[PDB]
């Protein structure tokens, strides 16, 4: 029956605003400016970086850089904080995914593993558009253009994600979506390392349903959504791979930089 | 209307048909499969490869490994020259799928371009089985245990297929299945350079929306096959992008001798 799904459906919506503070929702209406409820100060240049700190918290150096932390580092640093925090809310949302806590304590571990950063880029799409990201939970948005106009190691980090953003956005999904999408791209399987797929398997294959019929009710007038939104998720696999290489440049330019261990440990 | 899909599907079917010699029910018939009217010859051992020329018309070199001219290329050269012949089968097969060809005519070459690798996997999955892969219009057999044991850049070369084969084919699709599967690949849209995609989504539209009633009108036990073959082609533009990786090693190899140039560019 359908019901059941659509009863799955709002299960991990309702998962999903618990989960995470900056809904696509919220997002968007910060950006489409119109409800300018509370806009966004403006990071586009080194000048406005600094100013940014003032006018939002932002615990790092203001003045100086190159001598005392420049902002390149700032910024990827400040930028790692967020992923933490991002895995931690991920991590809280797999708990409430049916059927999740009851996999092998192993095999918990390996989709949060693999899963984490694909996801991270997804939710990542709602809070871009094609010149820009919010940040500090939308008090702030730091310019495309300014990012790419960073240091040689460093500069190249965010580009390939609004380009995946960009074409991503283009199926204008909502949370109500994404709740599943993410749900979905948990419950993998084809991780390395897992112990036992079919119960795995299994759960996806309930939530795929789940996506399928709440792709159809939520985008009627949209023709073959599911079958291209699945096929997105080749998109991140990609971005991934080019994250962590060009995440191991780093590690050799500057000796002196920490990876959060939740982090590091996630890695390989 | 489900009228025009299954009629779409039956086209493509008959199509793939012509222009696929080799069809997975051929293939599996002959495979592990018993069917044993005509045995295929096996190479499992670096000695059953030599005295492997004498039957099976193979159009590419002669049985001479003795410090001169080493195995693994022979086989690697052998791969590539049938691949070759693939792409055409391809190019023709690609030809019949309904709007290709009022496409322009650099999006199909394009289209054609990135997509022939990740048919040619696709399709050699049809040909393999946990312990080796069909040969020589499946006249052969070479062991998976021989491809492992060849040369080092060499080795880890076909194991990457062998493991997306073995998951592929858990999925049991038939050559109507495929042959749908076949065109949405080719159809992609995502593909770099494209001029016009809007046609191209279109048909894959078409072709996506055929691929899955196909599915529900053959696999109804089946569950959400639809949307598992689906996310089974990234794992093909995985197979095919770390098939560059472990290709590009070999640029890094043979190639560089002045008596076998007019070979190169037919390659
Ligand atoms: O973290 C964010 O919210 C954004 C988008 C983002 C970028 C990269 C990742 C990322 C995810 C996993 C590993 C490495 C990076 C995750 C998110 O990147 C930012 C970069 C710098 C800042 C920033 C924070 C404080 C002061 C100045 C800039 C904020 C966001």
């Amino acid at each position: 029956e359908s019901a059941d799904l659509r009863a799955l459906a709002k299960h991990l919506y309702d998962s999903y605003i618990k989960s995470f503070p900056l809904t696509k929702a919220k997002a968007r209406a910060i950006l489409t400016g119109k409800t300018t409820d509370k806009s966004p100060f403006v990071i586009y240049d080194m000048n406005s970086l600094m100013m940014g700190e003032d006018k939002i918290k932002f615990k790092h150096i203001t003045p100086l850089q190159e001598q005392s932390k420049e902002v390149a580092i700032r910024i990827f640093q400040g930028c790692q904080f967020r992923s933490v925090e991002a895995v931690q809310e991920i991590t809280e949302y797999a708990k409430s995914i049916p059927g999740f806590v009851n996999l092998d304590l192993n095999d918990q571990v390996t989709l949060l593993k693999y899963g984490v950063h694909e996801i991270i880029y997804t939710m990542l799409a709602s809070l871009m558009n094609k010149d820009g990201v919010l940040i500090s939970e939308g008090q702030g948005f730091m310019t495309r253009e300014f990012l790419k106009s960073l240091r040689k190691p460093f500069g190249d980090f965010m580009e390939p994600k609004f380009e995946f953003a960009v074409k991503f956005n283009a199926l204008e999904l909502d949370d109500s979506d994404l709740a599943i999408f993410i749900a979905v791209i948990i419950l993998s399987g084809d991780r390395p390392g897992l112990l036992n797929v079919k119960p795995i398997e299994d759960i996806q294959d309930n939530l795929l349903q789940a996506l399928e019929l709440q792709l159809k009710l939520n985008h009627p007038e949209s023709s073959q959504l599911f079958a291209k939104l699945l096929q997105k998720m080749t998109d991140l696999r990609q971005i991934v791979t080019e994250h962590v290489q060009l995440l191991q440049v780093i590690k050799k330019t500057e000796t002196d930089m920490s990876l959060h261990p939740l982090l590091q440990e996630i890695y390989k």
